[PDB]
């Protein structure tokens, strides 16, 4: 897996991408790695923000599926033409597979003006593929057509500053993490859904009905930046973070992500956040702990300010909990599809000081963990 280490690149706030090839001869494309969706979809027309795009006319192995796909999101959309072709990952396993590909022919607020990627690799399950679950996602195709084991893992390292990481396809690289992996079950194979059973700020329990933590979902998502929390949970978490960091006060807007706060930096004033996840065994949980250096993100994009402005990277949501980069950059994350589970271990590349560290600890006893799932 040494050939796969450090195969992820990107710019701060613009996602992680991996080099891929599509068609014959191979066409090189940078593709966003997204555990939050299930479509392999690439730009196929000269959108002026794109460095490169899939040219179907140049591929001898392209096959038309004679079907369109329309994908709206909250903000905008993407739209495309479904087909198949041969796909490779130059810094992945030495294999070539026939995969479904959405050729994107129209988009709005999908591509990022200024980024170095031209497509998306949805790593989640068939159930949330567009237009329906008959469209087999890339990873399913990879496992069916080769001996590549049914798992992948992600080390997202963070630092517009350049970001880096590793996607290890088909296994686990033990030098990307310290301590032991701890596994939480995949509750259902659609998103990577898991169950949060307890939340603490600075070891202080939030004491909420644990069903609020997973209302209506909790998911692991490499395609989101923030730790997103349901509004009711976010409201309590914010109140508790504010009380923990009394030493200095901040306007309501900052906590709401409506404005930035700037220095010329004190980490100790801010609390650690702990999430307890359902463990592998009846009545057993474990906890993941992140620092302010994960949830307080630098903004370098500030043109009207030559100070160190930060964004509060926890926000409200109506789609459930989203464990985004705020969480994932603390940990080596194993997506163990073979055994319907997700593993977490302290990341060897995570940003920390000399007083506190990201942590993965257990076992703990936690009763009635079933009840924390929304139905
Ligand atoms: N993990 C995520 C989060 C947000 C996403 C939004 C889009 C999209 C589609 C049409 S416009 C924007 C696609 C994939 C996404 N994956």
């Amino acid at each position: 897996f040494v050939e796969m280490v450090d195969n992820l690149r990107g710019k701060s706030g613009q996602g992680y991408y991996v080099e891929m090839t599509v068609g014959s001869p191979p066409q090189t494309l940078n593709i966003l790695v997204d555990t939050g969706s299930s479509n392999f979809a690439v730009g196929a027309a000269p959108h002026p923000f794109l460095h490169r795009y899939y040219q179907r006319q140049l591929s001898s192995t392209y096959r038309d599926l004679r079907k369109g796909v329309y994908v709206p999101y909250t903000q905008g959309k993407w739209e495309g033409e479904l087909g198949t072709d041969l796909v490779s990952i130059p810094h992945g396993p030495n294999v070539t597979v026939r995969a479904n590909i959405a050729a994107i022919t129209e988009s709005d607020k999908f591509f990022i003006n200024g980024s170095n990627w031209e497509g998306i690799l949805g790593l989640a399950y068939a159930e949330i593929a567009r237009p329906d679950d008959s469209l087999e996602p890339f990873f399913d195709s990879l496992v069916k057509q080769t001996h590549v084991p049914n798992l992948f893992s992600l080390q997202l390292c963070g630092a517009l500053a350049s970001v880096g990481g590793s996607m290890i396809i088909g296994g686990i690289d033990h030098s990307l993490y310290t301590g032991s992996l701890w596994y939480t079950p995949i509750r259902r194979e659609w998103y990577y859904e898991v169950i949060i059973v307890r939340v603490e700020i600075n070891g202080q329990d939030l004491k909420m009905d644990c069903k609020e933590y997973n209302y209506d979902k909790s998911i692991v998502d490499s395609g989101t930046t923030n730790l997103r929390l349901p509004k009711k949970v976010f409201e309590a978490a914010v109140k508790s973070i504010k009380a923990a960091s009394s030493t200095e006060k901040f306007p309501d807007g900052f906590w709401l992500g409506e404005q930035l706060v700037c220095w010329q930096t004190p980490w100790n004033i801010f609390p650690v956040i702990s999430l307890y996840l359902m463990g592998e065994v009846t009545n057993q949980s474990f906890r993941i702990t992140i620092l302010p250096q994960q949830y307080l993100r630098p903004v370098e994009d500030v043109a009207t300010s030559q100070d160190d402005c930060y964004k509060f990277a926890i926000s409200q949501s109506s789609t459930g909990t989203v464990m985004g980069a705020v969480i994932m950059e603390g940990f080596y994350v194993v997506f163990d599809r073979a055994r319907k589970r997700i593993g977490f271990a302290v990341s060897a590349c995570h940003v920390h000081d000399e007083f506190r560290t990201a942590a993965v600890e257990g076992p703990f006893v936690t009763l009635d963990m079933e009840d924390c799932g929304y139905n």
